[PDB]
């Protein structure tokens, strides 16, 4: 059925943590929402986005480009809810700031605040991929703000090890 989380360590009561590949995590999983890494004109290149796009056959952005004709581009720190095609039932497209060009971090907070309206998302960190923020930093920026159930998928082992090792040095 869907919703289907297994593996993971929980970190909080909230946020949940797995050493895993998004797009092959969603096709087992059958999250009713997968969350993206987005960009305010919802252009699904590279990272995250371009892969689960990738993986539906570019429906998302097709689908993401009538979006925007019909309601314009997002703000850094907002988001929205659209399909999520074979790989979830929805989407939500989240926005991060992209620090290594000059948005600010603390908009952070406000990325990871969307995921409150939802009870439960597989998720990657916000801000990662090339967009700058520190992998840590993100991470307690999630637990410090989600408050439903978040299932995040990091793909490298060694990152995966240190955002463990690193989080537990963190006063609880």
């Amino acid at each position: 059925g869907v919703n289907s989380f297994s593996g993971y360590l929980k970190l909080t009561d909230n946020v949940y943590i797995k050493n895993a590949d998004i797009v092959e995590e969603a096709k087992k999983v059958k999250p009713t929402v997968v969350v993206n890494a987005a960009n305010v004109y919802l252009k699904h290149g590279g990272g995250v986005a371009g892969a689960l796009n990738k993986a539906t056959n570019n429906a998302m952005q097709v689908e993401s480009d009538d979006y925007i004709a019909t309601n314009g581009p997002l703000k850094v720190g907002g988001s929205c809810v659209l399909s999520g095609h074979n790989l979830a039932k929805h989407c939500l497209h989240v926005v991060g700031p992209n620090v290594n060009k000059g948005e600010d971090i603390q908009l952070l907070k406000s990325a990871y605040e969307n995921f409150n309206q939802h009870e439960v998302l597989l998720a990657p960190l916000l801000s990662a991929g090339i967009f700058g923020a520190d992998p840590i930093h993100s991470l307690r920026v999630c637990v410090d703000t989600v408050r439903t159930n978040v299932y995040l998928a990091v793909f490298d082992k060694n990152l995966y090890d240190k955002l463990v090792s690193s989080f537990l040095e963190m006063k609880s």
